[PDB]
């Protein structure tokens, strides 16, 4: 039920992000860490490692919002 | 023990940032941002709600690191 509750918003937050991340450009740092934190997420997800797998999902939709709010990154 | 899993690493990272936020400034936006999920990761840690509790931990730090990254914040 908490295992249910982490699996359920990682998957929901990484499916979101693995289409997001296509709609947008810019600094390759940000899309680096993006990509690096998704890679991430996928592998702790499907390891079974839920808290690290949600954190690294949260960490790449930061650097995804963050980098859209400085205007390091844009929408295509 | 999922649960004792995150609240472990929800308090730990809640007590850095808790000492970490009077060690650094900037930007207003970014530092109320902050703070936002500073008050909104404790809140809902104390009630136990843990996925809600972990996330505002989560985005606190990065709007925190991501700060320093691009230099809207600063060590004082």
């Amino acid at each position: 039920s908490l295992e249910e509750e982490l699996r359920r918003e990682t998957l929901k937050w990484l499916e979101r992000i693995e289409e997001r991340v296509k709609e947008i450009e810019g600094d390759e740092g940000f899309m680096r860490n993006i990509e690096a934190y998704i890679s991430d997420s996928r592998y702790f997800l499907e390891k079974g490692d839920l808290v690290r797998a949600f954190e690294c999902v949260v960490w790449a939709w930061a650097w995804l919002e963050i980098g859209l709010e400085v205007g390091k990154l844009h929408e295509t």
